[PDB]
């Protein structure tokens, strides 16, 4: 079958509801959901299932006007009247979607007929389209499918306008997906694509090897990457590994003892070696972070100084703020307290363990006693949202969430970056500006509050960079080269062209 491929995923896809969060799986319902708007690598939009649109003066009302010749795969109309209703279901569920600020600011969406859908905001707010090109919530679904015509309480058959339909799923073991052959658009090449769901990466590489799949595609967590490295010599397989997508890195919690002081931070920031991490823990094959914005993130260049991997750097510092070695000791004490930070992460989590151990060691060195909380992910994700942690294991989002996006929810409470940064004299003005970049439209003044927001929160040093990790794809040869989407989290499947 040379148009049915088999990959894997480490969970189910989920029921594929459009318009809300975990268990769905976003690359997933991107296969089958489709936006008005359709994000492209350059950072624009082009015209989707809008074929063109036009905005007020203020910026606060826009006009879209939908294709006219799109239907869902069950047969029924996408019009304005659908696209409306989609915007209500998920609106109406808007507490959900805070870390969004489009969400919170549309005040309104109507059809104006078939073809014409209005939508009017709270301000003129710049990243309008980009989160209209989102994966999830501004996608559409039937609204015959709609239950007791919501979406936030559940949906009846997943269906979209997307190239794929999914065809059956099973519990903790796989999902199918076949082409819609009534897409709107350009047809895709392969007509089947099984996911088994495969939930430790030993298991997935073993998978490939033995030719249980075709496909691997994933972040860094894909399989273990000695053993990517292993099959990108195998004249047998095809591999590969994208440019970076996004920053791996760890929170700080300036709001609680001793992370709480600027001083301990910045030598936490000189303590580790992250060219030997990568080299020892990631395999050499990801990038050496020193912001947390990579200079390739827009409004990120902006020459903020790194801080190298430099021991005598990091005790000194210590030794400036009253950390010294008591006689016969190699942790750090002050006022009798001894220099103690918890760093959190999920224990089942190898690379994520392994990377912690070589935090640990590097920051025993200078005189820190790091210690290592491995817990459920379902604990650590409960640890983010109250800032019960000293340290944790974070991540940007990539296209076309950052910075905008990522900035966004930084003021958002229930949530690590708010949490870590908690404890900065000036959060409250960093959360300000946020809000103001994201509606100015004075373009250099939007300049200078990303500078500002970015270069705040570089000086107090409340993340620890790490990496700048990538894409990787390990595939049958037979399936030739491997595209990557414009969103870092969509898996570009109707690109696969064996
Ligand atoms: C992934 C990949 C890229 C960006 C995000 C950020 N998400 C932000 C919304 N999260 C909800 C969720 O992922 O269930 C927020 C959030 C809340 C609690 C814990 C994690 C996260 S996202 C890391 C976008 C999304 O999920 O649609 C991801 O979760
Ligand atoms: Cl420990
Ligand atoms: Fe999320």
């Amino acid at each position: 079958a040379p148009d049915e491929i088999t990959t894997a995923w480490p969970v189910n896809v989920g029921p594929l509801n459009p318009h809300l969060y975990t268990p769905n799986q976003m690359f997933a319902q991107s296969m089958v959901y489709e936006p008005l708007v359709k994000y492209q690598a350059d950072g624009s939009v082009i015209p989707w299932l809008a074929k063109s649109w036009t905005h007020s003066e203020d910026g606060k009302t826009w006009t879209f006007t939908l294709r006219d010749d799109v239907k869902f795969s069950n047969g029924e109309p996408f019009d304005a009247e659908a696209a409306a209703e989609n915007f209500r279901a998920v609106l109406d569920n808007r507490q959900r979607h805070a870390w969004l600020e489009l969400a919170n600011q549309i005040v309104d969406v109507k059809a104006l007929s078939k073809t014409e859908l209005q939508i009017t905001l709270k301000s003129a707010y710049y990243p309008f389209l980009q989160e209209l090109a989102l994966p999830r919530p501004f996608r559409f679904i039937a609204p015959s499918q709609f239950k007791n015509h919501e979406t936030m309480n559940g949906i009846k058959a997943p269906i979209g306008t997307g190239p794929w339909i999914l065809q059956e799923s099973k519990l903790n073991q796989y999902d199918v997906f076949v082409r819609n052959e009534n897409y709107w658009g350009e047809k895709p090449a392969i007509k089947k694509i099984t996911f088994n769901v495969i939930p430790d990466p030993t298991t997935r590489a073993v998978a490939f090897e033995t030719g249980d799949i075709d496909l691997l595609y994933g972040n860094e967590g894909l399989l273990p990457l000695d053993t990517f490295a292993r099959f990108s010599q195998n004249p047998a397989y095809h591999t590969q590994l994208s440019q970076p997508i996004e920053t791996v890195m760890l929170a700080l919690n300036t709001a609680k003892a001793p992370t709480n002081e600027l001083a301990v931070r910045e030598a936490l920031n000189y303590a580790v070696n992250k060219k030997s991490l990568i080299d020892n823990a990631l395999y050499g094959t990801q990038q050496v972070a020193d912001t947390l914005f990579a200079p390739s993130v827009p409004y990120a260049n902006l020459g903020l100084k790194p801080s190298q991997y430099d021991p005598q750097k990091a005790k000194a510092l210590l030794e400036k703020a009253g950390w010294t070695l008591p006689a016969g000791k190699d942790i750090r004490e002050k006022n009798g307290q001894p220099l103690r930070i918890e760093l959190s992460f999920i224990g089942t989590d190898a690379l994520s363990k392994s990377m912690a151990e070589i935090i640990q060691a590097d920051m025993r060195q200078i005189g820190a006693d790091v210690s290592l909380i491995g817990e459920e992910e379902s604990s650590i994700y409960a640890r983010q949202r109250d800032g019960r942690f000293g340290m944790i294991f974070h991540r940007t989002w990539g296209a076309p969430y950052d910075p905008h996006a990522f900035l966004s929810s930084m003021r958002v409470p229930s949530h690590a970056d708010f949490q870590a940064q908690q404890g900065l004299a000036d959060k409250p003005l960093i959360d300000k500006e946020i809000g103001e970049v994201l509606a100015t439209h004075d373009e250099t003044q939007r300049q200078a509050l990303y500078r500002d927001i970015l270069t705040r929160l570089h000086d107090e040093a409340v993340y620890l960079p790490i990496s700048y990790i990538s894409m990787m794809v390990v595939s049958k040869p037979e399936l030739g080269n491997i595209p990557y989407a414009p969103i870092a989290t969509e898996i570009p499947f109707e690109q696969i062209k064996p």
